[PDB]
């Protein structure tokens, strides 16, 4: 069905439909597919889904010149811990990614691989089964009681990374980025948001370290910036973006309750701008809005009103992708895109609307999404959401 009560607005007369260059890519509009974990990768080996993933991405690439950021992809076994999320470390994985990238490119769209490292969000029992550590910044603060208990039961208690282990992750980020580019991706996005490992370092709740990787703003940002620098060196700043969620509370991050949170993220933005002014500007910064502090909650819930991401624009002078509850709020998008370096990520409604871009341009009804199949091992709720035309034929206008 279409979303009931939604009053669409045609956005074709806004900058959402003005072209913009991101990295090497000439986007034809500024509606971005943000990274969306869908859990269709197959076990063993975290293999992108051999049956459906090409079709899923092909569908969502259908509007020419669309920027697509992939679902988070694990950079190594140790970075993982969900059996049905894909990786980008193995030949068998890259065989499938190559097909996906080729398909997106045939539709004249673009694809950026999100590089994911889970830290304390991983399942410790999966990791123990595979002989892997359960990692985070610290060893004395835990995501939640259930995770702590799972880790203990698995004889895999949460481990605070050594500097050498941080370096090993950086090596893996580098190789994952290389793999991505070699397989044909247009770039990579470093996931430093939503309470995964890099965010666990950024945030003073989760990072209680007293070495150079914690205990101050500069130190908490060090790992994220080392990954940035390593990837810029390896594949070029024009092929690297960074995702941050300053106000996020998902995965037990602090959000606005931490009075130092804006300073922490301002520091990161500043360091990116410093690199940019010195000749190495990242392709983009991707921000999750305080509009959605937890993407597991229905649109409108978990909105933080005590903060704005606008501060980033005073600091970072490059492209900014913003995501969070924009599909149902064209009136907000209309205002935000008046800024000429702002792009809009649409997550949940890109799950349910493969032709979302057409619908945004033309002010069409949106397909209701089905949360229950966000993470399912099925084509259903993955590749069988209809285009607007197909929905009319199904009688959804009624
Ligand atoms: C099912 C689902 C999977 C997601 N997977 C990822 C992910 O892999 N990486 C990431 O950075 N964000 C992920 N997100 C967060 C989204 O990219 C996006 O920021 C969020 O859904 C808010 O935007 P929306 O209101 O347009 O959905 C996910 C969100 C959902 C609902
Ligand atoms: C629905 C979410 C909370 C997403 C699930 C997986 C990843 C990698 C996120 O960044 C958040
Ligand atoms: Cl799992
Ligand atoms: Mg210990
Ligand atoms: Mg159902
Ligand atoms: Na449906
Ligand atoms: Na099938």
């Amino acid at each position: 069905s279409f979303v009931k009560d939604f009053k669409p607005q045609a956005l074709g007369d806004t900058n959402l439909f003005k072209p913009i260059k991101i990295g090497n890519n000439e986007l034809l509009h500024r509606a971005v597919i943000p990274p969306l974990t869908r859990m269709r990768a197959l076990h063993p080996g975290n293999i992108p889904n051999r049956d459906w993933a090409v079709e899923y991405y092909t569908q969502r690439a259908q509007r020419p010149g669309t920027m697509i950021i992939t679902e988070g992809a694990f950079i190594s076994p140790q970075a993982g811990g969900y059996d049905n999320a894909p990786g980008v470390w193995s030949e068998e994985q890259m065989v499938e990614w190559t097909k996906i990238f080729n398909a997106i490119h045939e539709k004249k769209s673009f694809v950026w691989v999100q590089l994911l490292v889970l830290g304390w969000a991983a399942f410790p029992d999966n990791l123990a089964r595979d002989g892997l550590r359960y990692d985070s910044a610290s060893d004395n603060v835990f995501m939640d009681a259930e995770q702590e208990a799972k880790a203990k039961k698995a004889n895999n208690p949460q481990h605070s990374l050594t500097k050498d282990e941080i370096k090993q992750y950086i090596k893996e980020y580098v190789q994952a980025a290389k793999n991505s580019i070699a397989a044909g991706a247009d770039g990579v996005e470093i996931h430093s948001a939503n309470g995964y490992l890099l965010n666990q370092f950024l945030d003073p709740h989760s990072n209680t370290r007293t070495d150079e990787y914690g205990g101050s703003i500069e130190n908490r940002a060090r790992f994220t910036l080392e990954v940035v620098d390593a990837l810029v060196e390896a594949i070029g700043h024009e092929k690297v973006g960074l995702r941050l969620s300053p106000y996020g509370v998902f995965n037990s991050m602090s959000g606005g309750a931490e009075t130092g949170i804006v300073a922490q993220y301002a520091y990161v933005a500043g360091e990116l701008e410093k690199r940019a002014k010195a000749g190495k500007r990242l392709a983009f910064v991707h921000l999750v809005e305080p509009r959605v502090t937890n993407p597991f909650l229905t649109e409108g819930e978990g909105e933080y009103e005590g903060g704005s991401n606008d501060f980033v624009y005073s600091i970072w002078k490059g492209p900014v992708i913003r995501a969070g509850n924009f599909a149902l709020h064209p009136e907000v998008v209309r205002e935000e895109v008046k800024d000429k370096r702002t792009l809009i990520g649409y997550g949940r409604f890109f799950i349910s609307n493969p032709d979302l871009v057409d619908r945004l341009e033309k002010g069409l009804p949106l397909n209701k999404y089905d949360r229950d199949t966000f993470y399912q091992m099925s084509a259903h709720g993955y590749i069988d959401y209809p285009t607007y035309e197909e929905a009319l034929k199904l009688g959804w206008d009624k």
